[PDB]
């Protein structure tokens, strides 16, 4: 069974695997540890970018608002923001950089604009997600310590919220479409969920990786002849310096989208 395959994958992997797939053809689900908490790592950027998109529904000037980028804003990983030191980026450009390159400075400018991590949590709650919590800025939100509740969610809660955000009721249409455009243009996901799928399927995704070999991906998938699938694959390991394991996410994606 699919469940036996996921169990075996996890057993060989040397970690803890969390999967939630929602098949929007019939609202059926494939769940594996889907009610367990995992550190989101950079997959939490989706919620921060979406919270800014929600604000933009009522402020037609927001996405073009200039944000100053300073040398002191640079952190551990900021390939886009570092190009703009001494200049500005718009909030839209920060959304794009955060989502498509996983730029940590860009995430922090979104969080600061919103008024801190707790405001990102409040936005999740406004969408009916009782599980998501953002506690820290980047990059400390990626410490991913086993059993630490900070900066966590469950696979099922994140799959439900990602479905709502990208295909459902969370955002007004122009904002929904912008979020989907951003996710489809991600550059960091080739070896994760995408690698487990037919090459021709259209995918939007957001990765995350952190300590404890924590390796995550959240995706919306558009088959050629079928309704979309929403898939969350989270993975974490017992040792702090464990290597990240994108291949496990690809393997999980292949298992749960099989035959289909
Ligand atoms: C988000 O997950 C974020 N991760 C980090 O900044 C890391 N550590 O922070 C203490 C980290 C550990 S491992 C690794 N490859 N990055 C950024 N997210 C992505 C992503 O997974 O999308 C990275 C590849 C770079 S940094």
């Amino acid at each position: 069974s699919v469940q036996q395959q996921l169990e075996a994958l996890e057993k060989s992997s040397g970690g803890r695997l969390g999967v939630a797939l929602i098949n929007t053809a019939d609202n059926s689900q494939i769940l594996y540890r889907a009610d367990e908490r995992f550190a989101m790592c950079s997959t939490s950027k989706v919620m921060a970018a979406a919270a800014v998109l929600k604000q933009s529904e009522s402020d037609k000037h927001l996405l073009n608002q200039r944000v100053e980028i300073k040398k002191s804003d640079l952190v551990n990983y900021n390939p886009i923001a570092e190009k703009h030191v001494n200049g500005t980026m718009t909030l839209a450009e920060l959304g794009a950089a955060a989502l498509q390159y996983s730029d940590n400075t860009a995430m922090n400018k979104l969080i600061a604009h919103l008024g801190g991590p707790d405001k990102v949590t409040a936005f999740a709650r406004s969408l009916g997600d009782e599980t998501f919590r953002l506690d820290r800025t980047a990059p400390t939100l990626n410490t991913a310590i086993p059993g630490d509740p900070r900066d966590t969610t469950t696979p099922l809660a994140m799959a439900q919220t990602l479905k709502n955000l990208t295909l459902g009721k969370a955002l007004a249409e122009t904002q929904r479409a912008q979020l989907v455009t951003w996710l489809k243009g991600n550059t960091t996901g080739s070896a994760s969920i995408r690698a487990g799928l037919p090459k021709s399927w259209v995918v939007g995704d957001k990765t995350g990786s952190g300590d404890y070999g924590t390796t995550n991906d959240i995706a919306v998938i558009w088959p050629e002849n079928h309704a979309p699938l929403v898939l969350v694959t989270y993975f974490t390991q017992p040792e702090q310096k464990a290597e990240n394991r994108n291949d496990i996410l690809a393997a999980a994606a292949k298992i749960v989208t099989h035959g289909f």
